[PDB]
């Protein structure tokens, strides 16, 4: 029949079956959140993008039932083979493709903080991934999904489907070989960014450079917080030449110095100066007077939430206000990887060993073992429709 | 964060007194089986070679530890054989793993589905895993090792060797998620190979099958007590290190940290006891 054979007509009629229900639920109460949701707004488009896949695949998954019900016999026409195949192609590459741009999006909103034509992006990018994936997924449908082989008993005959590789493809290979390396490739990205978002966003600045780094934004992790020094030590030696900022600035500690200094980032020498009422109660240690002055600014209603932050620091000398930043952005990260290790990752190390088998390039012992693995990783890629639905918490739920 | 080390006086305690006896133990035991090895199944004898050849490594750079720990974390000697410690120290703990894997490999196929070839295959291997593993080591030496650090006590300032770790590194994190994980993978294939032949040596209807069965236990034994510990450690450490947790998790992970390295160091002396149940 095959080596793994004996638990796999066992495994994904149950496996399967908990999927289905669960995955039909999660995604369709997942487009009742999408539909009364009319007031991000790119993240929604990724994540009505990704249910669109687990739909698809969803869909499929009676025929899987059935087809392992049955001791893996494809009794239905063959077309309907390949078109199963098609769709978990598509389902776990857009799954891939969703979850990366979904992280890249939120890697640029926390590493570089800075039109409402951005839903334009979303659908843009969405059927860029779309072209991609059901174009490569397509040659499933000019396959011969399907293969006829005697049964062991009896009179009759047992139809798989995709599961007969031709003995030493070489096509196969290279096409196995690619998808795993453009896989790894995609998940290094993945892996940086959500470290990054993770890394920005659970240490607390305890510093001007880190302080800057969560409402300016800057690139990668690097120590050589020295050239970012440089921008700072200029910034200061500006503030200290200007009459206006200079009284200001000396008066202040080195924590509330670092707000005045954010400020300067953000709205310039020339935009601090003008703020000569706020100034005087900070230079007079005016705390509360001087952020309920500072919250009656332009600069407050234009940028709230950093204004929000940097009249804190000045009102408690301490940085409690970027004690727990972006914390929807910190759990998507979180989310996203372990969507990605659980799901994705399993499959794909598994995968080219279980083709070099397959084409019989492997000993039958180790076959039997690899086989037996695969069809684990096959049920733990189908958990990604029940699993990933559970990124909606970030457009729903508060922190 | 070098300031976070002077809390633990511990580990200048631990590493002279339990390296003395690593170093002694390992030299004998190790000097000893190349005895065994050159007063003479031939494959798995090439491996326990270069198994021997890790170890060798690794002991020769323990005096250097002693010296270390003994001058209270102050790396005395040549900043270069600092480079040089954490490049053997890597070396050893991979090609441990990888022959004690490739051993237990060796005895699967063995057992599941029972000459000159055979010496030339484990020489092959053999050199393949020194070539990944040493051309991974290498980087060590290309890094700046040393950081001079002030002292628990008073101005005076000490020279760390591999102690320093960037602020918040997600490359380092990278490696160090990507080693963790390739050991718990490498690991678990060596676990289901070996708790596959004590089951088949378990159910076979004398002397043949008693060694081979109660040699993949020793495979675990070093697995379990030696690596295993570590590699658990590795990740929760590493993440303190670049700052992403808590004063109170740093010092208990860090402590644990010491322990592991300590147990990962015992390899030396206990891998050489793989010589008498097989040859
Ligand atoms: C993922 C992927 C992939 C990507 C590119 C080529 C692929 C595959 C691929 C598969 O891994 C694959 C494996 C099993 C099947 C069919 N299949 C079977 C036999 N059981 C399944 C349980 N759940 C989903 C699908 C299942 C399939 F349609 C595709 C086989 N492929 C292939 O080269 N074939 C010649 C079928
Ligand atoms: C194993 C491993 C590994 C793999 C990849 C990168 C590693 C490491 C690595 C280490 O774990 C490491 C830890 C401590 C040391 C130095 N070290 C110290 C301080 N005490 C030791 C006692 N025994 C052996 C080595 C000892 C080292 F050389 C390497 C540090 N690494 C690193 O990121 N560095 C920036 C040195
Ligand atoms: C015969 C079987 C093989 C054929 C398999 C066909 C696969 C389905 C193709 C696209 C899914 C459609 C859903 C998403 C495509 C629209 C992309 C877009 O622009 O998203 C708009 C967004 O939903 C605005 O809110
Ligand atoms: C970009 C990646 C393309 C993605 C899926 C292509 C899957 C199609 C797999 C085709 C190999 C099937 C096979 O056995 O065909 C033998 C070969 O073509 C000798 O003629
Ligand atoms: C050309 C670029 C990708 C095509 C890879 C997918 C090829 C899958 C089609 C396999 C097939 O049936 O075609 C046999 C042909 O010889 C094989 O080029
Ligand atoms: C064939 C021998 C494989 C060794 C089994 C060890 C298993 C322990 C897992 C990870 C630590 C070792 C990481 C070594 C992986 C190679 C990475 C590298 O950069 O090495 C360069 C290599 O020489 C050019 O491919
Ligand atoms: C697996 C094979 C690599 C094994 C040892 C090299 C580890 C050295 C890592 C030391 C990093 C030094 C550093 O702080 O630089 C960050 C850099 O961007 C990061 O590549
Ligand atoms: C085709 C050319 C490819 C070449 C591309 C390299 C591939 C990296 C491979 C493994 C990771 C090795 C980790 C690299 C070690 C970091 C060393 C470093 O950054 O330098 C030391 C620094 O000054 C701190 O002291
Ligand atoms: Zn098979
Ligand atoms: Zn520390």
């Amino acid at each position: 029949s095959h080596m793994d054979s004996e638990f796999r007509y066992t495994l994904f009629p149950i496996v399967y079956s908990i999927i289905f229900v669960l995955g039909v639920i999660a995604n369709g109460y997942v487009l009742w959140v999408f539909a009364r949701l009319y007031p991000f707004n790119e993240i929604k488009i990724f994540m009505v993008n990704l249910t669109m896949a687990d739909m698809l695949f969803l869909i499929t998954l009676p025929l899987w039932i059935v087809y392992y019900q049955n001791q893996g016999n494809w009794i239905l026409p063959k077309f309907l083979c390949n078109v199963a195949g098609c769709l978990f192609f598509i389902n776990t590459y857009c799954s891939v493709a969703f979850l990366g741009v979904i992280t890249y999006n939120r890697y640029q909103a926390v590493t570089r903080p800075i039109q409402a034509n951005t839903r334009k992006r979303g659908i843009s990018l969405s059927l860029v991934i779309w072209v991609a994936i059901v174009g490569a997924a397509s040659y499933f449908l000019i396959l011969d999904s399907t293969n006829t082989v005697p049964d062991s008993a009896g009179s009759g005959d047992v139809t798989r489907c995709f599961e007969h590789y031709e003995k030493g493809s070489v096509p196969v290979l290279i096409i196995h070989i690619f998808i795993v390396f453009s896989f790894f490739l995609v998940f290094l990205i993945i892996l940086f960014c959500n470290l990054v978002i993770i890394r920005t966003l659970l240490m607390q600045p305890v510093n001007i450079f880190e302080m800057l780094r969560i409402d300016e934004g800057g690139g990668s992790g690097g120590d050589e917080e020295k050239l970012f020094n440089q921008d700072v030590d200029a910034a200061v030696r500006g503030i200290l030449r200007n009459a206006k900022l200079k009284p200001v600035y000396d008066s202040l500690d080195a924590v509330r110095r670092a707000a005045l200094i954010n400020m300067v980032f953000q709205m310039g020498e020339t935009g601090v100066a003008g703020f000569t009422n706020s100034l005087r109660m900070l230079q007079q240690k005016r705390w509360d007077e001087a952020a309920v002055n500072l919250a009656k600014s332009r600069w407050y209603n234009q940028t709230p939430n950093r204004a929000k932050r940097v009249i804190t620091t000045f009102r408690t000398g301490t940085w409690d206000a970027y004690a727990e930043v972006k914390r929807r952005d910190l759990w998507m990260a979180c989310t996203v990887l372990a969507v990605f290790i659980i799901c994705f990752v399993p499959h794909h190390v598994v995968q080219l060993p279980w083709t070099l088998a397959e084409l019989g390039f492997q000993d039958s012992k180790f076959h039997q073992a690899i086989n037996d693995a695969h069809q684990v990783t096959l049920c733990l890629l189908s958990t990604n429709c029940v699993l990933n639905p559970v990124i909606y918490c970030f457009l729903t739920k508060k922190f």
